[PDB]
């Protein structure tokens, strides 16, 4: 027996067709929670029920690693799912990339070795993550990221595994998912080095007016890096671009040992022990200041259902879909 | 592909052609709108050739967002069957009773969203001429969805032109009352008076009968209230000229008309443009299927009807 009813909604942190992200507290116990809340007939509309039960089935293994999205707990109504999440409020990086267009080569390296952690985790677990983009990398108070929106992952992918289902954000989809190949963890490298790239450049490496243009341009077209990029910086992009997968930095070598990472040491950077370059202002652990004032001054709400649908439905299509970690078993209990 | 392996579980709609039925897929457990038409009453008002032409409008369709994706057809020896996508958001004609009158920004969304919509069509060859609020449909969204097309007319491309009086009597262009041959010239009167419907919260033409209609849409002048837009009036005006060739829509750029100043084509085309409304009402709508003119009729008429499309 646990409600949404439990929890008092403050504000609406985020918004989308997949549903909302709310800042939520428990019971008025000042204990505060990021709670995304998706319909199910939207997710059955969209044909993401599987989506959502990879998302629940990640998240319980992501308790174990720092640079991952913490799942408290997860719960379902006869209209609704929610996973009750930790309060990442640092902001995600592609809304801070829109203030300065740029990252500096340090802020960029740092970002990029914090995300070299989370994926090789992932990675270590069997899970290939294929939606890597900006705005997934959530900051918390701190600076430190925490990868996000593990609904597009695949599970199972150790040893000599594959997959083919054509996924991903258009200009982060590598070549051999274009090309109608099957793949493994390679996928989740060139996205990286398109996200990396983002980063330090400020514009992405493959452009198109359509997306025949744009997948053309990510098979054939030469990625620019200007005159002033750092060699190192520019070495490390090179070698994440490469089109055949088995040759690409991250399935082969070790993308830890690269020149750009000289000064980080990985057990410390994993320990949360090297201080972020940037760290973002927040007043409070309930601070909003780096959210967008659209979904900040919509107040908190849960959209009716299509009650014809929802009657009609498979009533055991999210079986197995709840989660509750010990830890808040004891705040609910009290 | 069966009817059997779909299970029926609500239906969507009525009429004199038939029913739209919420139906789910056997294993998949995965859910459609399927459309059933009776043969006998096909074959009784002589609309054979329409039916078919839905399916090859139809089996283009699917390419655009802005038009009602079919996944596949199929045919028994008393109804047909087309599997579309389950579309919950309520169509316009709903929607404008609802509220009377749709604000300037949330038509003008409509407006602009049908224009790309009819464009498609028109460089395919396809003229609609059945433009409609209640052939619109929305999706959970709210962007539109157009749908019906068994009034459509196939390779109209260039100089070509056909002679059907056919339409819905608001919306029916005057080159057809006065019994012309016509091009896609005519979903541009239409699309005026839709677009008029969704400014004022009513027809622009009036009629206690189908004559008198068709007299006022011939000849007088469409009333502009005082409130309404420079720019809303301006593309009215623009669309209500009876000389099809001087017409906007056929004649110089509708896009780059002043109301669709904001309006990011390119962006509203692959759908990241968020709607101005969002339906509050989820499936605003109210099971089983209901001898001797099937056994007389030519079995072969209904032929190459069945298709799939590769996303089904
Ligand atoms: C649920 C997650 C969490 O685990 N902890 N804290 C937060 C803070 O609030 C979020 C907001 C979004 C978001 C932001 C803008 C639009 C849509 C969603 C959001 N989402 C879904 C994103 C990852 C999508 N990206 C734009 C941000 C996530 C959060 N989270
Ligand atoms: C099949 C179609 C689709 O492509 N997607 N989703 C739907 C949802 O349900 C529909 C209902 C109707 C309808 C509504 C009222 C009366 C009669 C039919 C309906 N029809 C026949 C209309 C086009 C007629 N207009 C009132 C709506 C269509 C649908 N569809
Ligand atoms: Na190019």
């Amino acid at each position: 027996k646990l409600k949404i009813e439990d929890f008092e909604l403050h504000k609406m942190l985020g918004k989308g067709s997949f549903g909302k992200v709310f800042l939520a507290e428990f019971k008025k116990t000042n204990q505060f929670f990021a709670i995304k809340a998706l319909k199910k007939d939207v997710v059955l509309m969209d044909d993401d029920v599987e989506c959502t039960m990879v998302e629940k089935r990640v998240l319980s293994l992501a308790w174990e690693h720092p640079f991952l999205t913490h799942m408290f707990c997860t719960f379902q109504t006869k209209e609704n799912l929610f996973f009750v999440m930790e309060y990442l409020n640092g902001g995600d990086l592609m809304y801070h990339i829109q203030s300065c267009h740029k990252f500096d080569l340090s802020r960029a390296t740092f970002y990029a070795a914090e995300i070299i952690l989370g994926l090789q985790f992932l990675h270590s677990k069997g899970i290939v993550y294929r939606d890597l983009k900006l705005d997934n990398i959530l900051l918390d108070k701190d600076g430190h990221i925490k990868i996000a929106d593990f609904g597009m992952c695949k599970e199972n992918m150790l040893g000599d595994a594959k997959t083919n289902e054509f996924c991903g954000t258009p200009d982060y989809i590598a070549p051999e998912i274009l090309l109608g190949q099957k793949y493994n963890h390679s996928v989740d490298w060139w996205s990286f080095g398109v996200l990396l790239y983002e980063m330090l450049i400020g514009q992405s490496p493959f452009h198109g007016q359509d997306e025949e243009e744009l997948f053309h341009s990510i098979r054939m077209d030469n990625p620019f890096y200007p005159r002033w990029l750092e060699k190192e910086a520019k070495d490390l992009l090179v070698k994440l671009f490469v089109r055949e997968p088995e040759k690409r930095l991250g399935v082969r070598g070790d993308i830890r040992q690269h020149p750009l990472f000289r000064e980080i040491n990985w057990e410390e950077l994993e320990r949360k022990e090297i201080d972020p370059p940037f760290r973002p202002k927040v007043k409070s652990p309930f601070d909003c200041s780096n959210f967008d004032k659209e979904f900040l001054n919509e107040k908190p709400r849960l959209s009716f259902a299509d009650r014809a649908l929802i009657n009609s439905m498979d009533q055991n299509m999210f079986r197995n879909f709840s989660f509750m970690n010990p830890g808040m078993e004891r705040l609910i209990s009290h």
